[PDB]
C-alpha cells in the first residue's frame, strides 16, 4: 500500500477485490474514471492494454483484474496454506473468469434474446462450484481449504450477480446457498455490501 | 510428477504448458482423447468444468490450462523472484488470455469474414508485449525478470499461433521478434518444436 483503484463508476470487474479490500479491513482509494475523461484518450493511451481497472500499490503499477486479485491474495496471505491449495484456488478462479466471461458475452452482445437460454443453463455452470463445496469439510468452510482466499470473493460477487440476473438460481444448490449466506455475513464485508458505495453502484459499465 | 496430460490430439491449450515441461527437462504421459471417446460422455461428465485438458501431478488432479501453467510455474520456480515479479507475470498471462480468447472467437465463430479485421487490429494487440519488453533490460532477457517464466512460455506459444495466421506480424515488433527466436532457440525446447510431437499435431480442435 497505500491502494488505488483506478476504474469507471461501477462494480463491475472490480467488485470482488474491493470485497476483498474491505473484508480484509484495508484502506483503499477510488479514482473514478468518468466516461468523458475516457474519451479524452491519454488514460486509455497509459493503460498497458488500454482498458481498465488500473491497480496501484506503492509505486508499483498493475493492470488485469485477476492479476490484482492474485496480488492481493498473495501479499494477504489469501492464497492457500501451500502450492496444492494454491493451484486448488486458481483452478477456482479460473472457472470463475469463464462463467464471467460467458456473462459478459450474454448482457453485451446476446441479452434480451439469449437470457432465457442462458439460465437454462445456468444450473450446469454453477453446479461445479458446489461440487468443490461438497468435496470441501462438507461445505461449511471455504471454497478451498479452511480459510478464505481471492477465490471466494470473486465467486460470491459472481453468485451475487447471477442471483440478479435470476432471483433464486441458488436455491436449488444448498451448499452455495449457505455459503453465499455465510461470506456475506461477515461484518466488514456485510457492512460494504450494505454501504452506499458498494449499493449505489451500478453492476455493469453497460449502464453506463 | 509424475504429470499426465489429458486432451485431445492437437497443440491447442496444451502447448504453452508441453513447452514449459519440455524446456524444463520435464518427462509426462500424454493421454490421448479421441473425438469419439469425448463423445461417450463419462470422461467429460467426470470433468470438474466438462472440459479438457484434464492434469494429472501425482495423486493431484487439476483442470484449466492457466492452473496447469501456474502450478507447474509455482513448483519449478517460473513465477517471479519475488511477490513484485510474481504479479507481473500474472499481468502478461492475463493479457496474454486475453488475445487468445479473442483469436478462439475469431477462427470459431467468425473466421472467412473477421480474418481480416482481426490481422489489422493485431499491431495494437501486440504493442502491449513489445511494450514490457522494452522495459525490462532492453528486452534483452524474458518477459518479466531475468528468469524464464511460465508466462514467457504462454506468450511465446501466442505469438507462433499469430505469425501462422499473419505471416511477419512481429516484423514491426522488433523486441518481441527477437524474444521468439532467442526462446525458440533454447536447446531443449528447439528440439521439442521440431519434433513430429509438436509438427505433426494440429493447432486447434477445429481442425478435428
Ligand atoms: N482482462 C481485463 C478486462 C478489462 C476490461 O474488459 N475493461 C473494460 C471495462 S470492464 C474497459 O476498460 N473497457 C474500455 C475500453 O475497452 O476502452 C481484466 O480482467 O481486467
Ligand atoms: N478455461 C478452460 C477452457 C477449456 C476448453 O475450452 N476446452 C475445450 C478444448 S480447448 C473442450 O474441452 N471442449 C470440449 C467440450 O467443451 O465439450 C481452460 O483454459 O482450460
Amino acid at each position: 500500500p497505500p491502494y488505488t483503484v483506478v476504474y469507471f463508476p461501477v462494480r463491475g470487474r472490480c467488485a470482488a477485490l474491493r470485497m476483498l479490500l474491505a473484508d480484509q479491513g484495508q484502506s483503499w482509494k477510488e479514482e473514478v474514471v468518468t466516461v468523458e475523461t475516457w474519451q479524452e484518450g491519454s488514460l486509455k493511451a497509459s493503460c498497458l492494454y488500454g482498458q481498465l481497472p488500473k491497480f496501484q500499490d506503492g509505486d508499483l503499477t498493475l493492470y488485469q483484474s485477476n492479476t490484482i486479485l492474485r496480488h492481493l491474495g498473495r501479499t494477504l496471505g489469501l492464497y492457500g496454506k501451500d502450492q496444492q491449495e494454491a493451484a486448488l484456488v486458481d483452478m477456482v478462479n479460473d472457472g470463475v473468469e469463464d462463467l464471467r466471461c460467458k456473462y459478459i458475452s450474454l448482457i453485451y452482445t446476446n441479452y434480451e434474446a439469449g437470457k432465457d437460454d442462458y439460465v437454462k443453463a445456468l444450473p450446469g455452470q454453477l453446479k461445479p462450484f458446489e461440487t468443490l463445496l461438497s468435496q470441501n469439510q462438507g461445505g461449511k468452510t471455504f471454497i478451498v481449504g479452511d480459510q478464505i482466499s481471492f477465490a471466494d470473493y470473486n465467486l460470491l460477487d459472481l453468485l451475487l450477480i447471477h442471483e440478479v440476473l435470476a432471483p433464486g438460481c441458488l436455491d436449488a444448490f444448498p451448499l452455495l446457498s449457505a455459503y453465499v449466506g455465510r461470506l456475506s455475513a461477515r461484518p466488514k464485508l456485510k457492512a460494504f455490501l450494505a454501504s452506499p458505495e458498494y449499493v449505489n453502484l451500478p453492476m455493469d459499465e453497460k449502464s453506463l
